[PDB]
């Protein structure tokens, strides 16, 4: 089991970490949704599909920088929404094909009234999502740490 | 500086802890706000206003039980909104009168789509707000710990 990103890098069998730079809407008002869709940027595949099945959860999702202080929100995972930053590990998604399937994660962030100005700075870490992978075959328990960075400035018009 | 509640328990000079039971809207839809307004339930006053002016912030806000798991939200403090659970201490509100003035705190909670049924249980701890009071006179820095419980069940229609 391993994952890669859209045009970026990969994290191999065993787990590890990778950076993900995401394009964010450059202007968002108070009460509107910032949507960070990672199902268009993170993809994994099962490496022994005929004998092993891989179970994949979002173990922990964390907010940083401007997203931590100026936003409140949720994370949608395989069609279900949970509070973001996360307070518990999500239910598992099954990966059983050598073809790359998306990691079904999306953050839904809305700015707070006290936000004003550069709510998120470009190039800055905005979230870190952790993909935990297990299986039906052995003791293996692996974390793929995704560090999410902003490609652009986000502004909240005051 | 001291505080009381509406049918009132009190936290005396020096700080301490108290319980607050709050009436909640029994039904809240996804996309709607559950509003917990403590400005109608928590009141404070200055004990030597002719010489001392007291500074009061919301130091920390923590979410519990069903609020922790099925809601995302913000906390409003003196006309500005911040993420709830909190990530930082708020700006200070000034107390300079022996008259009881409300603590200007309100929670604004919205249920997550994966929620359904009794999202908050009656009698359960749903938040803990910490009032920090200081002043311009001496070293005093006192904490008033507010434990917020639901008076009734809150249901999210699935
Ligand atoms: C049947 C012989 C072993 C065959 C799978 C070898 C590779 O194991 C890696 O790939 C596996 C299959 O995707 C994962 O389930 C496992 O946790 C790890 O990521
Ligand atoms: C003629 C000067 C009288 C001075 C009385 C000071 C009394 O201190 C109490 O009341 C002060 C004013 O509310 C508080 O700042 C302090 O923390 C404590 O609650």
């Amino acid at each position: 089991f391993a994952c890669k990103t859209a045009n970026g890098t990969a994290i191999p069998i065993g787990g590890g970490s990778a950076n993900v730079y995401v394009n964010l809407a450059p202007v968002v008002n108070v009460g509107q949704n910032l949507v960070v869709d990672l199902s268009t940027q993170i993809f994994c595949h099962n490496d022994a599909p005929e004998t092993i099945t891989d179970y994949v959860t979002l173990q922990r999702g964390s907010a940083y920088g401007g997203v931590l202080s100026n936003f409140s929100g949720t994370v949608k995972y395989s069609g279900s929404s949970y509070p973001f930053p996360t307070t518990s590990e999500t239910p598992r998604v099954v990966y059983n094909s050598r073809t790359d399937k998306p990691w079904p994660v999306a953050l839904y962030l809305t700015p707070v009234s006290s936000a004003g100005g550069v709510a998120i700075k470009a190039g800055s870490l905005i979230a870190v999502l952790i993909l935990r992978q297990t299986n039906n075959y052995n003791s293996d328990d692996f974390q793929f740490v995704w560090n999410i960075y902003a490609n652009n400035d986000v502004v909240v018009p005051t």
